[PDB]
Parts: structure tokens; sequence; C-alpha cells
């Protein structure tokens, strides 16, 4: 058999971690064991796993289906408790309230080299930084100062964060990690207080250990191309922008070409900036704001929302574009900091 | 041609009341527009499906006299955008617009006012309130039927039902009403009524009914709708006249305790004296139970509804007591409060 006896709101918080990531694989496992229960679920190429502990009167296993749980749970009674007991049928008890639940038993349920620490906040700020730009490639760069980067492109666009290395680094190689774990990941970051993150990797898998929860994740079959490759080297033009005051601005004039004409057209000029974004079949709109600019007068394009998304995770009062031409691809860092730099492909306007 | 300059979010409130009736799949391009007539201190923002037509008036200072039409949802989501109480100046040169607010500035594609398309025997008056609470009793019940019943004191009645499944709401009728007749609203109508009503203060509302048409102004807006063509059948048929056995139950333990075994779309009611076991089963997902207190002195039944159609039910009534009247598990039941002015009628499922 098996016994447990949870607080609802305690077990409700515990159960949204699982929640968002074949009959067994749409099920999660419950694990009651040392004073500590253990929910666990995976799609073969993720798993979680939040233990909290508790009180536990028989120990045992089994394996419920997740989201149905999830949705008892919430209808529960806050603060009420609920009591889980077997006699591949399980039982939850909440008052009156006595649900019955088709299971199925643990059995049919599925070496790191490195390891070291590292604050979840400053963990998710570099994936904001590249999740909006296959996988974001996890290495170390050695530059006299260690630097932990991550990395991710489309073809010639690109995202690159760099960020001082911890200790336990030295000698972790160069791997791909997924985008479905990265988003998984950030959801993770997002539901929990400030803390700190054990990050080991293996031959094939990297987890994530937040106290409570762990997360784990296969990883790419493959190799990156030198991503040095796309990124400019001697863009000469430089201009620069109040970051809030270009983000809003941006956002106004994209709104006449809700669909396809997602371009906006930037007139540059010596200390000016003229926005422009038309529309045949809606018509044209205009905005002009201060800029930092001495070089050759240059129009160019750019799509409206990769702006904003740059933008977005800029975190200067100020946004720095290194320019060339109307073709060739611009270079967007702040104004302070060379932890993160972008690349962006211009369009047509 | 014109000109004026209005504050942004209570331009954008106005906005968004008649924003929902525009046909953004409306193929005809002045249907996909807005008219915009200013005139005598006030803007008056006009749109229609050719079904339904939302106006809405608020007193603006104003520059230029004059009128346009202009795409709706490109405009609402522009001036959504658009910092918060800025003021923003609108221009013309027809289908020409000028916008400007501070360093931004739009031109749109419009269509001129004379493209845009264009007697009521009966008027009345009821409370935003009361007639908002008249609807949320039937919305979850093609239309519903609008008459009196003359029961000595003057019933101004709602009905919609689904065969035998029915909703039926009563109100004291107020000053004008007689001599209106009996029409049928499209629920299309009504969904957009209610909301009308939610982002608006309590006040009264002018209920103005013509030959073909019924139009209500409700201060700002004014809302009008064409009637369906048809017949609504005597539902007096389909109420249950003789139901013996009656059930009394807390309204929020029932909704919560349905709410909660409904997780697992019929539940069966096992009701004996003073008891009432509640029963979901699910042959690929299990069972649940549950028990609540009942006022049950009848023969015991067993008797099955639909989750859905009981939360709303009891979502609508307001007092403790939830009343129930029944047969057998095969004959529909009758709902009531204890303020019997609403009664609802739920056909019974198998279980």
């Amino acid at each position: 058999h098996m016994r447990i006896t949870v607080d609802r709101s305690q077990f409700f918080k515990s159960l949204g971690r699982v929640h968002r990531v074949v009959p067994i694989l749409s099920n999660v496992l419950i694990d009651a064991e040392n004073g500590s229960v253990q929910l666990k679920a995976t799609d073969l190429d993720l798993e979680v796993t939040e233990s909290f502990t508790v009180n536990i009167e028989k120990a045992g296993a089994i394996t419920v289906p997740a989201y149905l749980l999830y949705d008892i749970v919430r209808k529960l009674p806050d603060g009420s408790e609920i009591v889980l007991s077997v006699d591949s049928a399980m039982s939850i008890v909440s008052g009156c309230t006595h649900f019955q639940l088709q299971c199925l038993p643990k059995i049919d349920f599925p070496q790191f080299g490195c390891r070291f620490f590292l604050s979840a906040s400053k963990l998710k700020h570099l994936l904001d930084c590249t999740q909006f730009a296959n996988g974001i490639y996890f290495h170390i760069v050695h530059d006299d100062v260690l630097k932990l980067r991550l990395v991710a492109t489309d073809g010639h666009r690109l995202a690159q964060v760099d960020m001082e290395a911890p200790s336990g680094v030295d000698g972790m190689p160069g791997v791909i990690i997924p985008r479905k774990a990265v988003g998984e990941l950030q959801k993770l970051l997002s539901e929990e207080i400030d803390g700190d993150v054990c990050i080991e990797l293996s031959e094939t898998k990297i987890r994530f250990s937040l106290g409570s929860v762990v997360f784990t994740s296969k990883l790419v079959d493959g190799t990156f191309p030198d991503y040095q490759r796309v990124i400019p080297l001697g863009n000469d033009r430089k201009l620069i922008v109040n970051r809030q005051d270009f983000s809003s601005a941006v956002d106004r004039v994209s709104t006449i070409s809700n669909d396809r004409g997602r371009a906006v057209k930037l007139t540059i000029e010596h200390g000016q900036l003229k926005l422009v974004v038309n529309n045949p079949d809606s018509g044209s709109a205009e905005d002009q704001l201060a800029a930092t600019y001495t070089s050759e007068p240059l129009e160019i394009g750019f799509n409206s929302r990769y702006l904003l998304d740059i933008a977005g995770q800029l975190s200067s009062d100020e946004m720095v574009f290194m320019l060339s031409d109307a073709v060739a691809p611009a270079l967007i860092r702040d104004n302070n900091n060379a932890e993160v730099l972008y690349v962006l492909m211009p369009v047509r306007v």
C-alpha cells in the first residue's frame, strides 16, 4: 500500500512546478519514503522533480494522470488536508470529497564531470538575453578572465551574452541546449525566489537543482559553427538613442502594419532620427527622436518585433548601433555592459 | 476639413465600447471602418455589422467640425499604445486622416462619411442594474423572447428555452410598457448588450421598441438591434406542472461540491431522507464522490443532470438556499429560489 497526508496549499504549489512538463507519459509519479515526498515527471527529453518534507505514513509509489490531479487540488478548499491512499486505484480525500483515480505502478516509470553554482536570477537573465534569438550554445571563452558565454543565432542573426565564470567551470566542454529546455527553465526560474542553482553537466544531460526542484534535460547532437563568423568586425557608423524613448517609438509606428509589413525604416541624419512605417492598405506613420549620430546619413530598415525583443533585453538608458549600409548586419549593444551583444539582419524598406 | 483634440484615455475608453461590433472578417471596406461625427460640443463614435449598431458620445472642446470613417482595430490598437493622458490631434485635408501625438504622426486610409449606412412606438425606462440582472439569468440558457404577462400585476418577463431546457425571469413592469408586444432578440445582441452594461455606471436605460427594431440608450451609449423572424413556443407547455418532490440545499456548498466532483459531464444525485450523495463516474478516468446536507423528505430519488448547467444556475441564483422540484429520474426538474421571480427548467440525464 501507500498513504500520505499533505497540506493542500503546500501541495498545490509543489504541483505547479511539474505542471507544464502514451498512457504512462501523461501521468506523474509520487514516491513516499524517508520523511519526504518527491513528485516527478518526464517527457523522455526532460525530467522535473520536486520534493517537500512531510510525514509519511506508509512508503510506496504510484503513477497517476497529471493535469487531472492538478485540476482536483485546484478545486479542493484552500489550506485543507488531503489524504492519498492506495489499496492501481488511488483514493483522494478532502472532507467528504472522495476521489478514485486510475493509476499505473511505479515499475512502469523510467556521471557528471562538471559541477558548479550560479544564482537563479543571474541564470534567468542570460536565457532571456538569448531565448528570443535549435538551441543556445553553452561554452566558456578563455580570455585570461574566463567568461561563461551563451550564443543563439539564426543563420546570420545572433545573440551572445557573456559573464564572469564561477569556480568549477575549467574543463567544461561546449554543449547545445534544446530550446524546449530553456523555456521550461525560465518558467521554473520565474516561479521561485532567487537562490543558488547547482549546474551539473554529464556527457549527455545537464541538471539544475534549485533546492526542492531538480530539472534534467538531454542534449543536442551536433557541432556549432564558430558563430564569430556572422558577427561584423568593423562597423564604422555609431548611433546612440535613449533606449526607453526608442522602444516606445518603435512600438507606436509598427501598429499600421500588424501584418507582414513589420518592417520599419530608419532614416538617419546628424543628431536626428526619423522613423517610417508605410502600408499601402493602411497608410503611413512617422516619429522623430534625438540621436547621437555623426556618420554619413543612412536609411536602413529592420523587423519591428525583433528590435523590441532586443531593446526589451538591453538595460542601459542608451542603445548603441554598429552599422554599415542598408544591407549589412547591425551590431546592437548596451552603453555600459559588454556582457551581451546582438546581431540583426536588416530588411528591405 | 475637420480638427479635434481629445484626451487619449477618455478616447480609448470611448473607443472600446464600439470596438467589438466592427466585423473584422467583413469584406466590404466601409464596414470595417467607424464613423466619427463631430458637432455641437460632443464627439459621437458609431459602427455597425448591419445587424447591430452602437453609438457613444463624449463632450470635447472642438476646434473644427466634420466627419470621416476610419478603420477600427487599427485605430484601437494605435490609441492603446499612445501614452496615457496625452492629447491627440485628428485632422483631415476625405479618405485622408492625419493623427498627431507629439512627434508621432499618422496618415490613415479612410472613406468619407457619405459612404456610411444610416419610428419607435414604445418607450420606457429601466434601471441599469435590474436590466443586466435579467439577462445574466438568461444568457447561458438564436434569441430570447421579450414580452409582458398580464397577471393583474403586469410582469415584464424574459424567456429563453431549448426544447424543455428553459430560463424564465419576471419583474414588476414600469410605466409606458402597456401596449408593448412580444419580440425575439438575437443572441448576438444579448451578449454585446451585457458587455455594454458592465462598462458603465448604474443608471436609467431608455428602451425604445418599434415595429422591427429595439434601441437601448444608456447615457453616452446608444445600442440598436434587429429582431428575429419566427415564432416562440408557448413555453408554459414546457414548464412542469406537478413535480411532487422538493429538495433544498446550500447554494454555495452545492456549486463547490458539484464543481469538485465534476473535475473528473453528467453527475448522479442520490437523494435520501436528509442526505444527498454526489457521484461522477468516468470509465477511462475513475470516480468521484461527495455528500452534502439536504432538506429532503420525499421518496428517495436518484437523478442526474449536466454539471455545467447547474453551476450557471447556482451561479445566477441569489439566496443561501437552492430549491428543486422533481418527480422521477426522467421528468424535468424545476429549480427556484426564496424569491421566485425567476425559474429554470433542466432536462435530466441518464446516470
